[PDB]
């Protein structure tokens, strides 16, 4: 049961690079539109402050340069919505692959594709803490690399990255351009709220444990809904929800073991600790597999 | 610190199904050959014990169903070569990236693209054993899938999946079909052996701590190689060979502490444990990142 990340061939084929001034960073190519993180407008003093009409108002078309691989595409036009600039350009790109925009839930996970310069650097699943961040692994030059699901080739990007907090964590906009917390396109210190753990996470991940023919943590307890979530609460976990319990259906169908009992496991483990065992060679509880991650792998 | 698998869009295009009777496993096809698992031959019934050479004597060309997607490839030839089938198609794939055939040592990554039925489903880093299996996550009818380094718009291929061992781990083949490790592909009782810790992953995930500032474990000692070797072995772990000692250079300039230096301070870890400190935030030394996952990391 490993950490398993869509295919990337779909998102490669729509990077490429943004340059204004100084300023580089990716975009995403889809059909003839660039999306890309506003701040490539900034000079590196402009981001300390920025205004950013103020500052977008103040440019052209060709102060945009954008390349696909070697080959230079033309700005004929542009326009900001949100946090993320729109480049209309004089070409269509070819491998536009059916797409959706999606808003993503805490807790739901995705693929992200790192991208430096416009051409791919690695591929990982990430999930969207209850915080609002993402702990990634970007650098310099990250921005504009997207996070994604596939469905029956059609992928729904739902991530555009933006920057790293102090902390190491990543915080990001969806493709309108929204940020995901209470963050701002701005380099001034900012802190994310206190961070929780993904409850019904961690519970499908103890159940891809037992599929995989590791059953040492389960107890013959039973436990309420509620009386779990006393616990979860207790110990900075999210509320299990009844839709939460009903999602987990087929995985306590397949396996013969009530969520609740699962519930009271997990609040035993919460309790006493892992006491040096490990659960699929993890030494501590992992809450980045969703339910749907689990059925999947 | 996580592992990130290569961009896999160069091998998705290189990803076919191969169907022989009711059998069908992945394919990889490049310019106008398709390599698969020989067993795409096999009968259920023939997998508790094949003959290989006698069941594709009775083989033609015309057996073989070569798709990409539900586009027939007209086979134009076979053979086989170990535990591979090389088709010979009428269609050189555009598709093709610049690439090679390597076989990597134990220790090693390498991302995995998962396929069934020729559609990729998801890629993941995975590294070889010291036993030649990987911890790999592959169901029915993933057989075909393979694995992959990229440097420089080059794709190195170096596995192709065949079976799941009782343990639940997998082994499988260069590309050239000969198996990692003593296994063979025939439905019998089989076992991964013993395996043991890859200690210069271990050392490399060692610099890749003091890189980002986590250095407590670094000792005021220092060993010789045969004397490390020796007693990291009472541990289970592998013994350095001077191709390790030699991958670790980067590294060991990068942060200043010499390789033998590490190895004073990884004996150390083993005789004493970590005393509840953790090592970039856990417990477990990890051995699944090479010297160039820790530099491709960093880079
Ligand atoms: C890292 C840092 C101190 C610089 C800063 N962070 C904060 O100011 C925070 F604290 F507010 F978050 C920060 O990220 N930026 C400063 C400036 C942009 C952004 C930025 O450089 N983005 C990079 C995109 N190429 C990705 C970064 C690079 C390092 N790793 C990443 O992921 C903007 C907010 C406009
Ligand atoms: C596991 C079975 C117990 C099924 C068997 N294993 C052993 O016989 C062993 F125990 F010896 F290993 C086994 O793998 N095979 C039996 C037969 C081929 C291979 C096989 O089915 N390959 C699959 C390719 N599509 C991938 C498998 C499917 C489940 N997960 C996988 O990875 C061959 C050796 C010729």
């Amino acid at each position: 049961f490993r950490k398993m990340a869509f295919p990337s061939g779909k998102v490669e084929g729509c990077m490429v690079q943004v340059t204004c001034g100084t300023t580089t960073l990716n975009g995403l190519w889809l059909d003839d539109v660039v999306y890309c993180p506003r701040h490539v407008i900034c000079t590196s003093e402009d981001m300390l402050n920025p205004n950013y009409e103020d500052l977008l108002i103040r440019k052209s078309n060709h102060n945009f340069l954008v390349q696909a691989g070697n080959v230079q595409l033309r700005v004929i036009g542009h326009s900001m919505q949100n946090c993320v600039l729109k480049l209309k350009v004089d070409t269509a790109n070819p491998k536009t692959p059916k797409y959706k925009f999606v808003r993503i839930q805490p807790g739901q996970t995705f693929s992200v594709l790192a991208c430096y310069n416009g051409s791919p650097s690695g591929v990982y699943q990430c999930a969207m803490r209850p915080n609002f961040t993402i702990k990634g692994s970007f650098l310099n030059g990250s921005c504009g690399s997207v996070g994604f699901n596939i469905d029956y080739d059609c992928v729904s990007f739902c991530y555009m990255h933006h920057m790293e907090l102090p902390t190491g964590v990543h915080a990001g906009t969806d493709l309108e351009g929204n940020f995901y917390g209470p963050f701002f396109d701005r380099q001034t210190a900012q802190a994310a709220g206190t961070d929780t753990t993904i409850t019904v996470n961690v519970l499908a991940w103890l159940y891809a444990a037992v599929i995989n023919g590791d059953r040492w943590f389960l107890n013959r307890f039973t436990t309420t809904l509620n009386d779990f979530n006393l616990v979860a609460m207790k110990y900075n976990y999210e509320p299990l929800t009844q839709d939460h319990v009903d999602i987990l259906g087929p995985l306590s169908a397949q396996t013969g073991i009530a969520v609740l009992d699962m519930c009271a496991s997990l609040k035993e483990l919460l309790q006493n600790g892992m006491n040096g065992r490990t659960i699929l060679g993890s030494a501590l509880l992992e809450d980045e597999f969703t339910p749907f991650d689990v059925v999947r792998q």
